């Protein structure tokens, strides 16, 4: 009964079209699952933009969300995938917590021939079926054959 | 000897890897560091078979969890997903944090840094800079960070 | 025949993106009488399955960035996006008219005058090319920016 | 063997240690082919960089310089390619200039399966042979089986 937490990572903050109509759709896939959602854009609603130490509180924050989830939500779209994007999931790789990364980006951005993507952002996924983790469309999130899925029920 | 993980870019290319990395390898191992980059000790890997990539990634965390800083090379726009990954592992786990620049170009998201404020999540509010390494003349120097870190 | 805008963007490759965030801004542009030349939609009828179809869509971008009035680069991205900066560089050596559009507050930058690199301006008036520079979907239609002047 | 201009277009000029070290190295294989090389970093150093309007002039000049040259030689390692880089390898396209493509980053950033890269970086290009166009290495610059040889001699 209790909620499974997932950060939602994402470069979809800094673009103001980008924040209005990609991310919602999203959090409401994630929350169609049961899903808790703590999405770093939408929780620092509160900062004040207007001091100068703002930028070290947004880190700070978002560090104690990572610290706290369940699992990471990493939208790793772009070419290359986002650095604030990155620093998180390599946070939760080291934490020990659930990974799961969706692109649903059709260019490789890569450095090797198993993966999409650099080697380094499945360092935290298995040797086999790491695929059942990456998410490549929003319609694929409800799937219950998929990790997220099976993830909240066992 | 205190041991560094030098993260960077710079095995992706021929020249940056046989022109770039020895020079910072250097100035490191000139401190008394101990220097682990990845590049060069994955070199016993077999990149003929299918799970190369894994054992890659896997030694690389390996090398995160068991280093005492990491080094990383924050070059390009952005910074490299790899080197990222790599930072974001060490603030984790609570490893010393040093970052390289010496790319005059600016990918930030705030005024405070000259980066994406997530680079910064692991080094102090006050007196981040001197942690903040932008030439590779730099590293060397008694009052930065690095020095003071081996000294203390 | 109506002023022709070839719309330049990253937004084609996500999935997502291509479903959301492009018809807002054709519909912006066409709200102002623009005829709207995107390429993603443009190139939909090649034949994917056969083996020159990346030079195929490379010829057909071209020939419609040098029979386009105007180019609107979506230069969202950190970088811009290398297809969209190719294209700009065509449409700047053309005498084409130059409309940039960038909406992440993200920076880019190689400089202190501009917010992005020095050579995405090369072919913007060195006094008043803010007035070329959109940062809002909502801005396009401004009666006081290029575009609608131009228009 | 004809003395032809070439407009060295690279963002090694962004990083200290790539300018001292990574840049000269491709200037001198370039003029060890009798080329006069037009490196837009080293051509800029004249402007008053003291001056509120050099990221204008500096502009302007690399826009003649294309203009004027006879090809592009251009640096396109990174995930993506330098956007500088890429605005003018796009006005050599359209200018008819030769085009030449160096990389030696053995990362992927594809939107296609035909070519390494963004296919709009090869629409200067013949759809068939734009391989001897492409360099990865740069020992072989030089060669006299590809195109920047067979150009000077023609």
């Amino acid at each position: 009964m209790k909620r499974k937490i997932i950060y939602l990572a994402s470069p979809y903050g800094f673009s103001q079209q980008q924040k209005t109509l990609l991310l919602p759709p999203i959090v409401r896939a994630l929350e169609a699952l049961g899903i808790e959602v703590w999405e770093p854009f939408a929780r620092n609603n509160q900062i004040d933009f207007s001091q100068a130490d703002w930028a070290y509180r947004v880190a700070q924050a978002d560090l104690q969300d990572v610290k706290n989830c369940d699992g990471i939500f990493a939208v790793v779209n772009g070419t290359p995938p986002d650095e604030g994007v990155m620093v998180a999931l390599g946070m939760a790789i080291a934490l020990n917590k659930a990974i799961f990364l969706f692109r649903d980006d059709f260019r490789r951005c890569s450095d090797n021939e198993r993966y999409p993507l650099n080697l380094m952002l499945f360092a935290g996924l298995p040797e086999i079926g790491w695929e059942n983790y990456y998410y490549t469309s929003v319609d694929e999130i409800q799937s219950h054959d998929k990790a997220l899925y099976k993830w909240l029920t066992g």
